[PDB]
């Protein structure tokens, strides 16, 4: 897809506050990275998108979207608010970053062995991708790295699920002595052939 105004980078949203402006609106933590308010494109990590939604309190303010869920563009209407309960006009905690690429990391769960780390943690076979983690992740430094230097220790997942189409957080303890091959338990599967599907609605 193009982005008006170009680049690539935007405002990735992390956290949506349930019940806030930016739920009302639609907003999805991970997959949403806010690309425009008003037509102003957010392409500098400035105080624009601070400074437009305080001077924009209680009025609607039109954003342009990007998702790495779907791979498009859409635009959606927020009332930035002091009166809906929460903390922040919109309740949305956002990091400048970009979206190049953003839909690549992810690691799909296959299979998953009974009695498993990944049985007891939750992994559900199929419908799971593991999204992030508290570390960034990419194909060097990914899951089973990171598996490896928790070996024995919680470790904090983060999981979209295609059948409930949301994300949570799963916590895994790792265990090279749980019978198996590996830590795990569960398959894996990256890549292309490998992605999150990109129509979750019809």
């Amino acid at each position: 897809v193009e982005i008006p105004g170009g680049g690539t980078e935007g405002y990735h949203v992390l956290r949506v506050q349930e019940n806030s402006p930016g739920h009302r609106a639609g907003l999805e933590p991970f997959f949403d990275f806010i690309v425009s308010i008003n037509g102003s494109r957010l392409n500098k990590d400035n105080d624009t998108l601070k400074d437009l939604l305080k001077a924009n309190v209680e009025k609607p303010v039109k954003m342009l979207i990007y998702s790495s869920k779907t791979l498009e563009l859409r635009e959606t209407s927020v009332t930035p608010s002091n009166l809906w309960g929460g903390q922040g006009l919109l309740g949305v905690s956002i990091r400048f970053c970009s979206f190049d690429g953003a839909n690549e990391n992810v690691w799909h769960v296959l299979e998953v062995e009974s009695n498993s780390p990944a049985a007891l943690a939750g992994l559900r076979p199929h419908s799971d991708y593991i999204i992030g983690a508290d570390t960034v992740m990419n194909e060097s430094e990914d899951l089973f790295s990171l598996i490896e230097t928790h070996e024995a220790k919680p470790l904090k997942l983060y999981v979209y699920n295609t059948d409930t189409d949301n994300c949570r957080e799963v916590i895994i303890t790792p265990n090279s002595a749980w019978g198996g091959e590996g830590s795990l338990g569960c398959g894996i599967g990256y890549g292309y052939l490998h992605r999150i599907p990109t129509r979750p609605f019809e």
